[PDB]
């Protein structure tokens, strides 16, 4: 299953292309400015095989519990209401969010000890990375 090596609080310390994205999954420009001065912080942890990312900003914050390849229902950081599912392939946990006939995948694996987000949308790819603490 998932890498015990997710597990922890991870601290952003690089984003690329967040506002294009943001921009494509419909977001407003204030708020995209709130989500691009923004360092989240996540959390990721684990009871029995029920996996859960949390994610904590002072502007907003988001937890998802899930089984791995169960779809669940999700409310978004920007409220999108989504039906959701997180597979593992090749060590990477990807998460895929449908809704209103759309689709965005964040794609979260371990790089040098970093966890790197990659997330698309309609082509638009973003990069986050993490530090663990
Ligand atoms: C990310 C929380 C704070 C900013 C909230 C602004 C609303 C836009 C949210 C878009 C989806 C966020 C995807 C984040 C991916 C990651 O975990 O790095």
């Amino acid at each position: 299953g998932m890498s015990n090596k997710f597990l922890g609080t991870w601290k952003l310390v690089s984003s690329e292309n967040f506002d294009d994205y943001m921009k494509a999954l419909g977001v407003g420009l204030a708020t995209r400015k709130l989500g691009n001065s923004a360092k989240p912080t996540v959390i990721i942890s684990k009871k029995g095989d029920i996996i859960t990312i949390r994610t904590e900003s002072t502007f907003k914050n988001t937890e998802i519990s899930f089984k791995l390849g169960q779809e669940f229902e999700e409310t978004t950081a920007d409220n999108r209401k989504t039906k959701s599912i997180v597979t593992l392939q090749r060590g990477s946990l990807n998460q895929v969010q449908r809704w209103d006939g759309k689709e965005t995948t964040i794609k979260r694996k371990l790089v040098n000890g970093k966890m790197v987000a990659e997330c698309k949308m309609k082509g638009v790819v973003c990069t986050r990375i993490y530090e663990k603490v």
